[PDB]
């Protein structure tokens, strides 16, 4: 499935090149510009655990998730991953725990040492 495919066929987008965050672009977005640090970014997404369970989805909430890029308001993999996206892009990210919730996890839904899968759509970004 999609998690396996990004695990096996994704590109390492980390600065450390430690394969902690792997990406596949599913839909190419618009132009060349990506958001900048501090921008208000609007995304639709779903997240799955390695046991197949969907632990989060903005589509299911009928509202985008909104955050300021690069401020640690989201897991490291998102600050890194979303920063690589063009407006309109859809990508898959495979995030190892060191770029997600680590050994702590996030009660109740994210276990310790969890590798996470996301599909993310960048809807808009604004300074
Ligand atoms: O990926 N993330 O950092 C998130 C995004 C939204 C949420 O409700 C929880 C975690």
């Amino acid at each position: 499935g999609a998690p396996a495919t990004v695990t096996e066929q994704g590109e390492d987008i980390t600065s450390k090149k430690d394969r902690g965050v792997l990406k596949i672009v599913k839909r190419v977005g618009n132009g060349e510009e990506t958001p900048m640090i501090g921008d208000k970014v609007y995304v639709h997404y779903k997240g799955k655990l390695s046991n197949g369970k969907k632990f989060d989805s903005s589509h299911d909430r009928n509202e985008p998730f909104v955050f300021s890029l690069g401020k640690g308001q989201v897991i490291k993999a998102w600050d890194i991953g979303v920063a690589t996206m063009k407006k309109g892009e859809i990508c898959h990210l495979l995030c190892k725990p060191e770029y997600a919730y680590g050994s702590a996890g996030s009660l109740p839904k994210i276990p310790s040492n969890a590798t996470l899968f996301f599909e993310i759509e960048l809807l808009d970004f604004k300074g």
